[PDB]
DNA sequence: GCTGCGAGATCCGCTCC
DNA sequence: GGAGCGGATCTCGCA
């Protein structure tokens, strides 16, 4: 946790890796791994509970496609309109077994709406609306479609309708279809999910902004004290601060730190 | 382990089926228009595709006696029950969801404007304000039996290694030859303990002088 | 244990240093011609003829921070710390001992024609005839911190008794676990002391809660 | 119609006092 | 159990 977080940065300058990566890797909060990849100049110069929405109809019927980005995981249902209202209904049903963070969409008429920006303020996960014109998501997104419309027909003869067939896709893609050691998309969103909750944890008591100084040892000798350094996360007696002079990150022990009233 | 039932209610001249489930306490909702059958299939395959069941329980309906619905589901493998249930427990947890998720639907009835993001929004307030436990989400709950079936199903990968090994030993100051092959007994740090037949003691050898080697035949 | 400080202070365009103990609590001031970073090290090196310091704290200054003091300190060989002190005791203690000092040395200024004699003398007054308790003057508490230091006396810290058992703490009447083997510190009546591996602190069991260990047989 | 060799160190396994 | 002791074993360099 505090103590492999320099590995994890040092690693992530020498190779440039990927928040997920990293996370599965050295093990530290997804938070850190996020906060790392962003403040990389280079990178700056994919990821869980990330998911895109995209339009498509096959036999004059409304069918809406929910591609998450790492897992791989689809899901769809039928809609009876493409009316904001219906949206709205389908797009929070959605929220209603899943708990995502992220959004992407493009522009269309029940995409925006009076009504439609302040319902998911109260839901609180942010959306972001633009132009794909990226190719790696032009490319991405035209094979989703072909992969689960081919599975339609293969279920057509002895299901009585399309909604019958709806189902059928998901069996086909998310039961079935497994890469790795035998593993299953849902099985990949439901592991996420396992060390997605393990932060709450730890956040739960770190919701309060502390200043504390830090003490450097060098060969044994304490030296002197410095500081304020801000307290980045919490461990079981280490500290994790930032060095103004080194600009590099150090872990001191819980004996080497003092408390400062705000 | 993975049971599930299905019961109805009626309000407002309208019914809504509700997915049960008895370990954990999982707590689905959906508004049926009609009785037919059509209905009830495309339901159960919808949850197929959103859940992953093993045994499903239910009690008997117009619908579900019927060659089609016994037929479309053995051919989703899933196994089923006819006959009431005569276990108490059972009917106080449904009992008790049903009148919760009632309290609940009806409590929230100003929020709301629509029907259907009335639905999705109670399936949701239930879903995630319930608590049980360690503040535990009844999805919450289910996760954790999922992955926990998964790894106690597949921790025995670890187990079948018995990877076999080669020693040797110095005698007058020179090396020996390799002596082998064999099975390694406990391998760590710095060197492993293996089974000699010359002498039937046991002897630990660090890993500079040791080679690895799969298991024959 | 034998903690010193060091401090500078003016009184008629005069600078003295002075040292304030806390065991035994003595105050030693002489006279400075100036502070500069020679002068301080023949100063310390005056302090250090009689006395055998250990800890030593000192605030900011331009002649406590140099590259030849820093050598000649680790010449020293003593655990010293230079900064700015902000613990309030440090403080406290320093800010009273020099109210202390300038209340006392008005009171003999006029016989005394020698600043030198006059200081002497009114420190002299001050350590033979200040006691507190039944009479227990600093010099007392100086040599007694001396004599506790005794090279012999560290060997002698293990005869015969060494032993081994559990603990495990509670919280609101809740036991924990055993927290595996720990050494022991010292054996009391109705509870013992032991040392945490994860923090580095001590911590009291009860008796009730710790399962001994039993001997070799 | 024929050809490698041993001196000088070092331990094991031994039995005897 | 201490004790020395006979012998198998090792490499290297003559040309
Ligand atoms: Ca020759
Ligand atoms: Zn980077």
């Amino acid at each position: 946790w505090i103590e492999n977080i320099p590995l994890a940065e040092e690693e992530h300058n020498k190779w440039h890796q990927d928040a997920v990566s990293l996370h599965l890797e050295f093990g530290i909060p997804r938070t850190a791994a996020e906060d790392i990849v962003q403040q990389c100049d280079v990178c700056q110069e994919r990821g869980i509970d990330h998911w895109q929405v995209d339009y498509t109809h096959y036999e004059d019927k409304i069918i809406l496609v929910w591609v998450e980005t790492n897992s791989g995981l689809i899901y769809a249902e039928r809609v009876k309109g493409e009316t904001g209202q219906e949206f709205r209904v389908q797009t929070m049903k959605w929220y209603a077994m899943f708990a995502p963070k992220s959004l992407q969409s493009d522009n269309g008429p029940a995409f925006v709406a009076e009504s439609t920006q302040l319902l998911m303020k109260y839901l609180g996960i942010e959306h972001t609306t633009g132009i794909p014109w990226n190719p790696q998501s032009q490319a991405l997104v035209e094979r989703t479609h072909q992969t689960l419309k081919n599975t339609l027909e293969k279920l057509i003869p002895m299901f009585n309708a399309f909604e019958s067939a709806l189902a059928g896709t998901l069996i086909t893609l998310n039961i079935k279809r497994k890469g790795g050691l035998g593993t299953s998309p849902m099985d990949i969103f439901i592991f996420n999910k396992e060390q997605q909750r393990i932060q709450q944890q730890s956040k739960s008591k770190q919701e309060k902004i502390r200043f504390c100084y830090y003490r450097t040892r060098k060969r044994g000798h304490p030296g002197e004290w410095q500081g304020p350094t801000q307290v980045l996360w919490g461990g079981d007696g280490a500290i994790v601060v930032k060095d103004r002079g080194t600009d590099r990150y150090l872990v001191i022990a819980n004996k080497d730190v003092k408390f400062i009233p705000p």
